[PDB]
């Protein structure tokens, strides 16, 4: 699809079975979503934004879609202020910003 | 033009005929530029990201070029290492995502 950004580009997206809203942030290398249990490994990671750090949890290699494109890869888990898709799995679904 | 998500998508901006590198952010609502001297009054505003918030100086209908493109509106000056267009001048551009 093409997703204009008169609104905030809020996708439904799949994850551990279960349909939850997240943003289209090509501002964030990461994908950061609110706390919930994900299957397998994780260990801890700090991820920072202007004024600091905060620490999340990072599982890997994990299957999640957007908007109906699968992508598998890095989800971090922790305090965000809004689940957030970055590019890590933004290039997985072939994403690109045009004008 | 199209920008490619593999790394940040950093483009050059013109404020003042000055040129600049920016981030191109669907993730923001709107502008926030590094600390840069922009005449007139300016309204004291709060934004908020992981970690919590940071004071900016809103200015109205400052204009900037985005690749070649002017854009018209408000911008969030403050303490960030990278400029960053948001969806209030972004829209203006015609700039989407697509995938
Ligand atoms: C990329 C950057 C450095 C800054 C741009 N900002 C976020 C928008 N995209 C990214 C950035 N952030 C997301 C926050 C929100 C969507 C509310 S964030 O917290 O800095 C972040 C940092 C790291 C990652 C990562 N590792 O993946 C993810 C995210 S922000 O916090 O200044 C910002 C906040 C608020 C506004 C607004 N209200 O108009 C506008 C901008
Ligand atoms: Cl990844
Ligand atoms: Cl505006």
């Amino acid at each position: 699809p093409q997703i204009t950004l008169w609104q905030r580009p809020l996708v439904t997206i799949k994850i551990g079975g279960q349909l939850k809203e997240a943003l289209l942030d090509t501002g964030a290398d990461d994908t950061v979503l609110e706390e919930m249990s994900l299957p397998g490994r994780w260990k801890p990671k700090m991820i920072g934004g202007i004024g600091g750090f905060i620490k999340v949890r990072q599982y890997d290699q994990i299957l999640i879609e957007i908007c109906g494109h699968k992508a598998i890869g890095t989800v971090l888990v922790g305090p965000t202020p809004v689940n957030i898709i970055g590019r890590n799995l933004l290039t997985q679904i072939g994403c690109t910003l045009n004008f």
